[PDB]
């Protein structure tokens, strides 16, 4: 009954999505959240532990050597590019792999004293693929679940990983494997079937190497009521009536962190295609891209976007109208929801994404009586449930431009029908439904 | 008395500065304007001559190899970077020098049939340094004057040129050498005296290798009442609409060709210094930089464009707001009459090159202002115009905080001081206009005794 959640980082005591589902789950049956605390260079202090009623937060530190091999190298320079279909950015070196295993084993040993024979164990992202295997080696027979938040790549990409067979064997030490989308789940079952013979009943009960495990799809959601609440309050004063400076302007908006998977250079090119082929919008629209920086792997993306902002404004700008507002600034989350609400078009076009929550935040932030339009990549995991969005292939910049123009001229009637139907999807499958389905499936496993 | 003008390009059929000066000079006693037509191929075809009364425009074409060795390589990749104190951009190769010498001799041969014994000959920029020498080799004893439009570099820069000694010898075949500034003239005399014994009398009469020549300063000017006429006209429809949108914003303005000498990345960094150190201006000012498209597609100048695009993106990314973009960079052509109006309505004109013979944008800006309510000129001390525009706000562009402090001073300057500074610059520009410039040079050229 008691729940042990292990994630790459814990939250001190809402302000996000996955934190709400993990905390909603930990209050439902009590338990422990175990995770990295954020700091480095002093590892051997005892377990930082904070207790509040039903739940205990347990955290640790990491040496600089472990963090770079495990987290900066293997997790973020091998697994992350590969799972987002970018083998050309994979930098595999065997020391990083060995360090990835060493950190996973080291946190299995920190957690082992805190476990009880009855706990169900919930492990989160790709940083901790080997964690179950490390716990089984210590005799942990509990019900263990894994949830992958990013895509799982198809075999011809995944098997190019030098340690792909070890990764696959360790994934099968979990009793339950969760995925954002059905394509991710089937991708993993294909990679496994290329490596070993797999038995499947119903659709989601499996055996490989004699190990029994289930797979399932649990698309992660948001809490829509809180987004609507932050979105409908009034603005900062200086920002209160820039809504009032720009009454004559339609705003296309997007907010994304800088990453190769998000395809931000291609959005700029889609916006340039809109300016080149629909000149009737000149002086009457604006594209605003907010892209905070938080790693030198990501500055070459930042350099390219600065260049493309300058080039596009240089080419289509006027003495009194600049087409593209690019902001490399941090905005507080409660202001972004208001910007979502007042933006006529939300543009969410990553090249590969496990689940884009910005897309759901944008829909949950709209005024239902006068909502904006969501333009969504078909490679966003959210595209499988947000079918009434304007779905686009970001590799076709004219098709995205055509969707932007359609979004900018769409009648209120069709805006309401599309928004109401996406909102129903998001409300029915919210963050709280997500954690309940996963905990309910995890409990009913037999050890 | 009849005047022969040779320059690399000619104006066939005034919306310009030097075109207005050369044409005023030609119309005074008639004459000939001889130059390249701008076109490659069919170089052996006859001279295209157009005559209008007293004046003849005669042009030629060049072979594609002549354009590349003479103009793209030696003129624009050896002499231009070196004369702008950028030895690191010199790409000297001996075929380029030989093509530089071959084209000069080749245009001297094309021009020789057109000359008469009494003509005064006026040769213009750095493309034609050897031209006097080529005419003297063909026995031309006329009065020949040269005007250099760009700076003349100090000896430690000029002497790095592999052919610096031949260039100096041929310059001494002109009877009169004109320069933008006294520093250019003196730099040339330093280069010459470092190479050979030079005699100087009064201030500007010289001998070298037994050749006699004069030197003099003729800062090039503008036509102020034509600038003022274009500036005060009414706006085009879509640009009329937005002087009504630019009511609560002060505009800092600049318009320059893309070129390493102009220091456009350093202007951007000066603007970033203003935004970083005078936050009181946020949301209330704007810097607009117009950087036209270049005909010649000069690959060297597109690295500059890439650099500006990046810095425009970076500076707006860092200081922009959801409702305010600090920096408008436009890589577009704006018609010249519209620029004059933009000048007039701009609170601050920013002209800060790293090295410039004479920046005429500086004079156009002040000639464009409404005298009863003028904007402020911020000017680099390395612009040749800084020697006569002393009441501008003179700045050193290598100190970006000093440029920012001048911009902040320009944006908050009272009306009385703006009128005082502007009135004194306008007087300088009206007294030394483009027509005064060509009259001073031809009058000095004429009184030379062959």
């Amino acid at each position: 009954s008691r729940l042990v959640v292990v994630s790459n980082r814990i939250a001190p005591p809402s302000a996000g999505g996955l934190a709400v589902g993990i905390l909603g789950a930990l209050k439902a049956a009590g338990g422990l959240w175990f995770g990295w605390s954020g700091e480095t260079g002093n590892e051997d202090q005892p377990l930082k532990k904070v207790k509040k009623g039903n739940i205990t937060w347990a955290s640790f530190n990491l040496s600089e050597q472990d963090l770079d091999e495990y987290y900066n190298q293997f997790s973020n320079a091998v697994l992350w590019p590969a799972f987002h279909y970018r083998l050309d950015l994979v930098q595999f070196q065997r020391p990083a792999w060995d360090g990835y295993l060493r950190v996973n084993a080291l946190l299995a040993d920190k957690l082992l004293p805190l476990l009880q024979d009855d706990d169900i164990i919930w492990i989160h992202d790709y940083h901790l693929l080997p964690f179950a295997h490390e716990l089984r080696k210590r005799g942990v027979n509990n019900r263990i679940g894994f949830f992958l938040h990013i895509p799982f790549p198809t075999p011809e990409i995944f098997n190019a990983l030098p340690t792909y067979d070890t990764l696959l064997e360790q994934l099968c030490d979990y009793d339950l494997l969760g995925f954002q989308t059905e394509n991710d789940r089937l991708a993993f079952l294909d990679c496994l079937s290329n490596l070993t013979r797999v038995t499947t009943r119903s659709a989601k009960s499996h055996t490989a190497w004699g190990k029994a495990f289930r797979t399932e799809v649990y698309p992660i959601g948001i809490e829509p009521k809180e987004i609507a609440k932050q979105a409908a309050g009034p603005l900062p004063p200086k920002l209160a009536q820039l809504k009032a400076e720009l009454k004559n302007v339609q705003n296309i908006f997007s907010v994304e962190r800088l990453d190769y998977s998000k395809g931000l250079p291609e959005r700029f090119l889609a916006y340039e295609a809109l300016l080149e082929k629909y000149p009737q919008h000149h002086g009457k629209i604006r594209y605003t891209q907010i892209a905070p920086t938080s790693v030198q792997a990501y500055q070459d993306i930042r350099h390219q976007l600065e260049n493309e902002a300058g080039r596009i404004n240089g080419k289509y700008g006027q003495l009194g109208w600049t087409p593209l507002y690019y902001l490399n600034q941090h905005f507080d989350r409660k202001l972004l929801m208001k910007i979502f609400r007042y933006s006529d078009v939300g543009l969410v076009t990553p090249l590969r994404d496990g689940m884009n929550l910005v897309a759901k935040e944008y829909v949950a932030a709209q005024d239902p009586a006068n909502p904006g339009v969501l333009v969504l990549s078909q490679f966003a995991g959210a595209a499988n449930e947000l079918t009434s969005a304007l779905i686009v292939n970001p590799y076709d910049r004219d098709e995205v431009a055509a969707a932007l123009d359609r979004a900018l001229t769409m009648s209120l009637a069709e805006r309401i029908s599309r928004h109401a139907e996406m909102l129903d999807v998001i409300v029915k499958n919210d963050i709280n439904h997500w954690q309940e389905c996963f905990i309910s499936d995890l409990k009913q496993i037999v050890p």
